[PDB]
C-alpha cells in the first residue's frame, strides 16, 4: 500500500526515500508506482522545453516552466543549461580551447573536488574513433584528460552485472548479478528485469560506491534513474542538487543513459540509425558541462564518462538450438541468448543427468558455434563460477551468435540485430573510460584496463578508503595527478630453507629408476657451484616469489633453473628458467626416457614416488622445466630430478610436451629471449584462491601427491625487445596462462589433429593475468625489480588477449 495523498511540494527528487506507506518523490519513485499524486506537475515540468532563447532573456519567473532564463535563475541554481550563452554572452564548455586544471578551482564551502559519473549503455569502444565527428563534447573530454584506447567489462557483458561492478569493484560472482536473469535457490527465488524481485536488497552484495561514500561522512547523489526521467531532467537535477547548502550538498552523482544500448538492439552496433542516438548523448554531456561552467565548477568537478558493455551484431538467423542436439530438452531449463545456463526443469526428476548433456553438445556439428562447460572448467580469466545462482552447465556462445531451447522460442516469444553478453575478451564487447578533471591527468592516454579496477580510483578521487574488492589498488595510480594510493608490497610469510647435499642414493625407496650410473676437478667444482646458485641471477631474474601463507619449502638451485620445492604439497610451487633468443632445443635420449632420480638434498618422506605413477593407470607425470631445454647432455640429468616431476594425465601431457619443446623457444626467439615461471595450481572448490591441503578432491593413487586442477606459466621479457630478456633496462612485457589439468581433450574439437592445430589455441584461451596466478597459489612474484610498485601492480594486472587491433 502507498497513501499517495501526501505532496511533493518542497521534495522533488529529496535524496533520502521515505518508507511505506507515505508517498515518494525520489528519482526511482517511478519505478515503485509510489510517487505522490503531484509529483509529475512539480517535479517534471517540461514547458517551454529545455533551452533559452533571446526572448525569455530577463524574463519573470514563472514556475511552470522546466528551467529558467530570468535574472534570478543563478542563484535558484535552475537556469536551462545555455542561460549565459544565450542571455549573457557566453561561450560553450566545448568551444573553449582546453587549458590544463593544475589544481582545484572551486567555490568556497566546496571540501573536495566533486566526483560525476556519467555511463552510458551499450558504449562500444570503437564509438571514440568511429562516431567522432558527431561527438564534440566527449571528443574533448576525451582528448583533454585522460582515456583508455578501451576498458574491459567483466563476463557476462550484460548490463546489470557491469553497472554493479563498476559500483563494487567485485566479480559478479562476489557481488551475486551473475545475469540479468537469475534463480537463487536458497531463497528459491528468481530475479528478472522486469518487475519488482530485483529491487529486494537480498539480490546485491558488497558495498557499492555510495554507501561506502555514506558510511565514511561524504554525502552521494542518488545513481539510479527511473526510465520515464528524460535525460535533460536527470541533469537538471544533478545541477540543481549541486547547488544545495554545504551541507546538505552530495560530493558523488552519477548520471546513466539506456542509450545507445537500446537503438543498438534493433538496429546493430553500426547502424546508419546510431549517429543520432550518438548526437544525442553529445549534447547531454554538452548541457552538464555548459550547467557546471555556469556554476563555475567546470574546473572543479572530476568527470567520469564510462560505458558499461559494447555491443555486436546479432540476428535471428545465427541461433543454435538444443532441440537439434539434445532429444530429452522438455526436462531441462536454459538461460538464453548470448550464453546459456542449463539446469533441470525439476528437481524432483532424477534421470537428468549433467554428465550426458553435456556430452550430447561437445562438439557435435562442424561448425558448433557455443561451447558447452561445466562452470569450474571456464578459463579462470572469467571468474564466474563461485555463485549458487551460476548453473552447473555453461554455454560459451561464438560471438555473433544465439543459442536458444527450441526453435518456437526465437519467433513466438527479425525484431533484433544487435546483442551483448558474449566472452568478455571479444572487441566489440569493449567499452570506453574517459576521466576529466583536476584530479586526472592532463592530454594523457593510459593503456587499457578493466573495470573491476574503477571502484577503487573512485573511491581515492573522494577521500574514502574502499571496501575489500577485485580491484588492485595503486594498478590505475598512472591515471592520476595527485590523491594516488601508494600501495606497499605484502610482507613475506614463509621463509624458504636453503637444503645441501644430506640424504644418500640407497636412502630411497621410490622404485624410480635412471640409466644414470655412466660416469674431474674442473666439472665438479662448477657443479657444486650451480648447486649453490652461481647461475640464479640468470634464472631468476625479477627476485624470488615470495610465500604468503605458512608453510614449509625448500629453494633448490641448478644450473638451468630454480626451484620453490614444496614439502607440503611434493613438487615445486613455482619453477623459473630463462631460455634466451639462442638456446637450442634437444630431444630426450631414448635410455632416459623413464629416467626419475632422487634429489639428495630433499628426504625420501618429502618426495614423490615413482611406483604411485606405475600403479595409478589414469595418472602420469611431467616436469617442470623441461628436459628439451636443458643448456648441456650433463644439465639434462637435473632435469630428471624427482624434485621437478608433476602429476599429468596422458591427455595433458600432449598439451604441455608441445608447450615446453615447441612454444616456449618459438615465444624466446620473437621477444629475444623469455624468463618462464611455471607451476602447479590447486582449485577445488572453483574460487579462484590457493586451496588448502584439506581442500584436496584428487591424489595420485594411493599416494599422498595432490592433483593440480590446473597449471600456469608466466612469460616475461623485456618491452624494448632489441633488448634481452636476461638483459633488460626498462619495462616489462607479460603474457601468462593457467590450463586447465583434464584427462582429456574435450574442449578443443581438433584435437585429434597435430598440436600444431589446437594446443597453442588451447593456450590463449586460458590466457590469464599474473595477478589472476597470485590468488590461486598464495605467491608474489615481480619483487625485485628496478620498476616502480605502481608499474609493476599495472603489469601484474594486465592480460594478453590475443584479439585483432581495435578499429579493423
Ligand atoms: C574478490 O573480492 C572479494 C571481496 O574481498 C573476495 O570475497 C571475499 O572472500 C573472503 C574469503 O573467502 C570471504 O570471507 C568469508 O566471509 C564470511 C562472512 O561472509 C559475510 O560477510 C561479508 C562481509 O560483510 C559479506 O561480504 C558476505 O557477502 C557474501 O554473501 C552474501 C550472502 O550472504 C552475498 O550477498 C554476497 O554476494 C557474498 O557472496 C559471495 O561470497 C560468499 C562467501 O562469503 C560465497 O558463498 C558466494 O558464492 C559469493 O561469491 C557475507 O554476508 C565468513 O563467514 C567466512 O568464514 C568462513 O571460513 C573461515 C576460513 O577462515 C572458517 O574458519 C569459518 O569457519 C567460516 O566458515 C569467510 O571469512 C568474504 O565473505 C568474501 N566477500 C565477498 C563480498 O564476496 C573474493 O575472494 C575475491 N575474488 C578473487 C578471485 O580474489
Ligand atoms: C546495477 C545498476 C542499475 C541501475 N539502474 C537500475 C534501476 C532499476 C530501475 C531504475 O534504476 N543504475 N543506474 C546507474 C547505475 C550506476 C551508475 C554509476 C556507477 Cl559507477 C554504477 C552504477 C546503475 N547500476
Ligand atoms: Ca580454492
Ligand atoms: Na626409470
Ligand atoms: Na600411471
Ligand atoms: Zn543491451
Amino acid at each position: 500500500w502507498t497513501a499517495t495523498s501526501g505532496s511533493c511540494k518542497g521534495r522533488c527528487f529529496e535524496l533520502q526515500e521515505v518508507g511505506p506507506p507515505d508517498c515518494r518523490c525520489d528519482n526511482l519513485c517511478k519505478s515503485y508506482s509510489s510517487c505522490c499524486h503531484d509529483f509529475d506537475e512539480l517535479c517534471l515540468k517540461t514547458a517551454r522545453g529545455w533551452e533559452c532563447t533571446k526572448d525569455r532573456c530577463g524574463e519573470v519567473r514563472n514556475e511552470e516552466n522546466a528551467c529558467h532564463c530570468s535574472e534570478d535563475c543563478l542563484s535558484r541554481g535552475d537556469c536551462c543549461t545555455n542561460y549565459q550563452v544565450v542571455c549573457k554572452g557566453e561561450s560553450h564548455w566545448v568551444d573553449d580551447d582546453c587549458e590544463e586544471i593544475k589544481v582545484p578551482e572551486c567555490p568556497a564551502g566546496f571540501v573536495r573536488p566533486p566526483l560525476i559519473i556519467f555511463s552510458v549503455d551499450g558504449f562500444r569502444a570503437s564509438y571514440m574513433k568511429k562516431g567522432s565527428k558527431v561527438m564534440p563534447n566527449i571528443e574533448k573530454l576525451r582528448s583533454c584528460g585522460t582515456h583508455a584506447p578501451y576498458m574491459r567489462p567483466v563476463y557476462p557483458t550484460k548490463t546489470f552485472p557491469n553497472l554493479y561492478t563498476l559500483a563494487t569493484g567485485l566479480y559478479p560472482e562476489s557481488h551475486g548479478i551473475v545475469g540479468n536473469s537469475m534463480y537463487d535457490p536458497v531463497f528459491d527465488a528468481s530475479f528478472h528485469l522486469r518487475g519488482r524481485e530485483k529491487f529486494n536488497h537480498r539480490w546485491w552484495g558488497g558495498q557499492p560506491l555510495w554507501i561506502t561514500a555514506t558510511k565514511q561522512g561524504v554525502r552521494a547523489g542518488t545513481f539510479f534513474w527511473s526510465v520515464s526521467i528524460p535525460h535533460e531532467r536527470r541533469i537538471l537535477t544533478i545541477l540543481q542538487w549541486l547547488s544545495l547548502p554545504d551541507n546538505e550538498r552530495p560530493s558523488v552523482y552519477a548520471f546513466y543513459s539506456e542509450q545507445p544500448d537500446f537503438s543498438g538492439h534493433k538496429y546493430g552496433p553500426f547502424g546508419p540509425e546510431m549517429t543520432n542516438p550518438l548526437r544525442e548523448i553529445d549534447k547531454t554531456v554538452g548541457q552538464l558541462m555548459d550547467g557546471l561552467k555556469q556554476l563555475r565548477l567546470h574546473r572543479c568537478v572530476n568527470v567520469i564518462f564510462v560505458g558499461d558493455h559494447g555491443m555486436e551484431d546479432v540476428t535471428c538467423d545465427r541461433t543454435e538450438f538444443l532441440s537439434n542436439y539434445l532429444t530429452n530438452v522438455d526436462d531441462i531449463t536454459l538461460v538464453p541468448g548470448t550464453l546459456g545456463r542449463i539446469r533441470a526443469k525439476s528437481i524432483n526428476n532424477s534421470k537428468y543427468d549433467p554428465k550426458t548433456i553435456i556430452a550430447a553438445l561437445t562438439c557435435k556439428k562442424p561448425d558448433q558455434h557455443f561451447k558447452p562447460y561445466m562452470k569450474q572448467h571456464l578459463p579462470k580469466r572469467l571468474h564466474y563460477a563461485n555463485n549458487r545462482r551460476i548453473e552447473d552447465i555453461h554455454l560459451l556462445v561464438d560471438r555473433r551468435w544465439h543459442v536458444a531451447r527450441k526453435p518456437l522460442d526465437v519467433y513466438k516469444k527479425c525484431f533484433f540485430q544487435g546483442d551483448h553478453g558474449f566472452d568478455n575478451k571479444v572487441n566489440s564487447m569493449q567499452t570506453v573510460f574517459v576521466g576529466y578533471g583536476p584530479t586526472f591527468k592532463y592530454r594523457t592516454k593510459v593503456p587499457p584496463f578493466e573495470n573491476i579496477e574503477l571502484y577503487n580510483v573512485m573511491c581515492d578521487l573522494l577521500g574514502l578508503k574502499p571496501a575489500p574488492n577485485n580491484g588492485t589498488h595503486g594498478s590505475l595510480n598512472h591515471l592520476l595527478r595527485t590523491n594516488t594510493f601508494r600501495p606497499t608490497m605484502p610482507d613475506e610469510v614463509s621463509r624458504p630453507n636453503y637444503p645441501g647435499i644430506m640424504y644418500l642414493q640407497s636412502e630411497f625407496d621410490l622404485g624410480c629408476t635412471c640409466d644414470d650410473k655412466v660416469e674431474n676437478k674442473l666439472e665438479e667444482l662448477n657443479k657444486r657451484l650451480h648447486t649453490k646458485g652461481s647461475t640464479k641471477e640468470r634464472h631468476l631474474l625479477y627476485g624470488r616469489p615470495a610465500v604468503l601463507y605458512r608453510t614449509s619449502y625448500d629453494i633448490l638451485y641448478h644450473t638451468d633453473f630454480e626451484s620453490g620445492y614444496s614439502e607440503i604439497f611434493l613438487m615445486p610451487l613455482w619453477t623459473s628458467y630463462t631460455i634466451s633468443k639462442q638456446a637450442e632445443v634437444s630431444s630426450i635420449p631414448e635410455h632416459l626416457t623413464n629416467c626419475v632420480r632422487p634429489d639428495v638434498r630433499v628426504s625420501p618422506g618429502f618426495s614423490q614416488n615413482c611406483l604411485a605413477y606405475k600403479n595409478d593407470k589414469q595418472m602420469s607425470y611431467g616436469f617442470l622445466f623441461p628436459p628439451y631445454l636443458s643448456s648441456s647432455p650433463e644439465a639434462k640429468y637435473d632435469a630428471f630430478l624427482v624434485t621437478n616431476m608433476v602429476p599429468m594425465y596422458p591427455a595433458f601431457k600432449r598439451v604441455w610436451a608441445y608447450f615446453q619443446r615447441v612454444l616456449v623457444k618459438k615465444y624466446a626467439s620473437e621477444r629475444n629471449g623469455v624468463n618462464v615461471i611455471s607451476g602447479p595450481i590447486f582449485d577445488y572448490n572453483y574460487d579462484g584462491l590457493r586451496d588448502t591441503e584439506d581442500e584436496i578432491k584428487q591424489y595420485v593413487e594411493g599416494s599422498s601427491i595432490p592433483v593440480p586442477t590446473h597449471y600456469y606459466s608466466i612469460i616475461t621479457s623485456c618491452l624494448d625487445f632489441t633488448q634481452p630478456a636476461d638483459k633488460c633496462d626498462g619495462p616489462l612485457s607479460v603474457s601468462s596462462f593457467i590450463l586447465p589439468h583434464r584427462p582429456d581433450n574435450d574442449e578443443s574439437c581438433n584435437s585429434s589433429e597435430d598440436e600444431s592445430k589446437w594446443v597453442e589455441e588451447l593456450m590463449k584461451m586460458h590466457t590469464a593475468r599474473v595477478r589472476d596466478i597470485e590468488h590461486l597459489t598464495g605467491l608474489d612474484f615481480y619483487r625485485k625489480t628496478s620498476r616502480s610498485y605502481s608499474e609493476i601492480l599495472t603489469l601484474k594486472t594486465y592480460l594478453h588477449t590475443y584479439e585483432s587491433e581495435i578499429g579493423g
